[PDB]
């Protein structure tokens, strides 16, 4: 059961340039380890039905910008494609902004395992807070230790791998809660920490995935 590899786009471009030593093609979607594919769903003008991950209010509403890039993944997460991935007993995926540049592919390997042995369900692969951290031993690539720190308020989506029923299980609290308001990222701090869904932070993540 392969891993999804999913290119979520922000900007335009193709998304070769976010895999630019990947030997293969990616396939789009919408509505030997990996599956490459790129989600084209979630966009802005096409939400309608996007209206029950946003509360009513807000301000006058809430910036079209911002609730876009959420929705993005909102959308993702609470697609066919991720139940079929519970059905199918796929574990995690990888999720990925496409202004962001993964040139080495390999440390996914390792990482993947290790996160199932730690029953990690989150791996953030950008980092928002500085500062000193308490860091903790992920796993050995080749001869490197990658190490991680615990998530906080300092949810980030532009490059991650989660666990597809953590990924269900939020975006199904977010609806339940009558969606989204203000402060999108602390709410998914919140929910996670109260469905004590474990997150760390891949520390170091620029060396593993340049952003733009
Ligand atoms: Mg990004």
């Amino acid at each position: 059961a392969k891993t999804p590899v999913i290119v979520v786009p922000v900007i335009d471009r193709l998304p070769s340039e976010t895999f630019p030593n990947v030997h293969e093609h990616i396939n789009d979607q919408k509505f030997k380890d990996y599956a490459f594919i790129q989600w084209t769903g979630g966009n802005i003008r096409n939400d309608d039905k996007y209206t029950h991950f946003f509360s009513g209010f807000c301000n006058t509403m809430c910036t079209e910008e911002t609730k876009r890039n959420i929705a993005r993944h909102l959308a993702l997460w609470d697609s066919n494609f991720f139940t079929e991935l519970e059905n199918k007993k796929v574990e995690y995926v990888v999720i990925v902004e496409n202004d962001n540049v993964i040139e080495d592919i390999t440390f996914l390997r390792p990482v993947l395992k290790a996160m199932h042995d730690k029953k990690i369900d989150i791996l953030q692969m950008r980092e928002i807070i500085t500062g000193n951290k308490v860091k903790t031993e992920l796993v050995m690539d080749k001869n490197h230790a990658i190490f991680t720190y615990t998530g906080g308020y300092d949810v980030s989506l532009s490059a991650y791998i989660i666990r597809v029923t953590t990924a269900l299980n939020i975006v199904d609290e977010i609806i339940k809660s009558g969606g989204l308001s203000s402060g999108f990222y602390f709410e998914i701090a919140r929910i996670e920490n109260e469905m004590k869904i474990n997150r760390q932070i891949l520390d170091n993540a620029a060396k593993y995935v340049e952003h733009d």
